[PDB]
């Protein structure tokens, strides 16, 4: 079972410890969701962290459509709407890109966006570069890949901006568990659920 | 200089008449743009030909944002507004898929959404395939992708709806000329540009 798979990554609390870990040293993680919603795993990076190699990586071993995620603060803060009456409008920087689709074009728009000083006008739509909007209470609200990414960085003492995409298979097949976790294996990327942090943020009154 | 690069594809001519047949052949082209524009080569493929092996193939070798390129005629038809006041609201097909992600599930929106036949309830919005309208003339009008995509499948035959991404090397750069005819090479792609399809167009009087 899933939890057998993962008992190699250590108890719930200790897979939550070496992710929290693992960002605070710069490096991403992996994040399954719930197996009953899409049973999909995401790579993880902080934001303040975010290298061109890393964003290459993203795009060369997951579905391509690399999402920012974001406080409703931060949100709010560039103008951002939801793409249709949490997918929001699509954003490039309006300076320092060229076509936006590189890895190096989508990491100054993500860290354009990210900017706690940030304004509306440093970000021109549509774009390469899909912010979603965390719900408040993070995991304990709403279980998915976005509510996690900032719960993560709360929790890791970081800026509360993070980048999440699909983990895909060569084939295009979506990556369920057991490539989940051989992708760890082989890029140093502790592997842990929605399950484990939601358990670990009850467990240790872990408001945000 | 590119001329000289894109020789061994044939002249001009030569080049448009190649990736026309590979397309009446269920086969993938490669499109490059101006060099003053974005100087970027994109996978076209056909989407009555399409399969998830050519999806999975554009995921892996692409930036991931894989565009379906449309009639003005059929996104109207499925009530496809501009994203923001030609990337209209993304889409994913309301029934035959699950995250959208996979490569199957990003066909059956592309088959689903190109359908003559279709209606807008056939869409749930916002999705992960990014639909972009061609201009009315297409390359003749606007030297873009988008309307390169839309002419090539009218001038091999075929229905006016095809996929296009940006062709992205493996460390997150996009690839210019000289990866583009190697890749093209590699997959038995024909390379063109879309100065060869204007023209093209305007030798063949091809008002489409
Ligand atoms: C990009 C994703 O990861 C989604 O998983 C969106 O994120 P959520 O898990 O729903 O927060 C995708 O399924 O659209
Ligand atoms: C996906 C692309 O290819 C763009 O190139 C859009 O297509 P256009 O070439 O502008 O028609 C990208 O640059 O947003
Ligand atoms: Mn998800
Ligand atoms: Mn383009």
């Amino acid at each position: 079972n899933q939890s057998s798979l993962l008992a190699e990554f250590g108890d719930p609390i200790t897979r939550v410890e070496n992710a929290l870990q693992a960002l605070r040293e710069g490096r991403g993680v992996l994040l399954l969701d719930d197996e009953d919603r899409e049973n999909e795993g995401d790579i993880i990076y902080a934001v303040e962290s975010l290298t061109t190699a890393q964003m290459a990586l993203m795009i060369r071993e997951c579905s391509g459509i690399v999402c920012l995620c974001l406080t409703e603060a931060q949100a709010d803060r560039l103008a951002l709407p939801p793409m249709v009456v949490a997918f929001t409008v699509s954003i490039e920087a309006k300076h320092g890109v060229t076509t936006g689709v590189s890895a190096q074009d989508r990491v100054t728009t993500i860290k354009t966006a990210a900017n706690p000083q940030a304004k509306p006008e440093d970000l021109a739509r549509p774009g390469h570069v899909f912010p979603l909007r965390a719900r408040a209470g993070g995991v304990l609200a709403r279980r998915g890949h976005t509510e996690g990414t900032v719960d993560l960085m709360q929790m890791a003492g970081l800026q509360p901006a993070g980048v999440l995409c699909e983990l895909t298979n060569p084939d295009g097949s979506m990556a369920k568990t057991p490539e989940i976790i051989e992708f760890g294996k082989l890029h140093n990327m502790p592997v842990l659920t929605i399950e484990d942090m939601v358990q670990y943020r009850i467990q240790f009154d872990l408001k945000l």
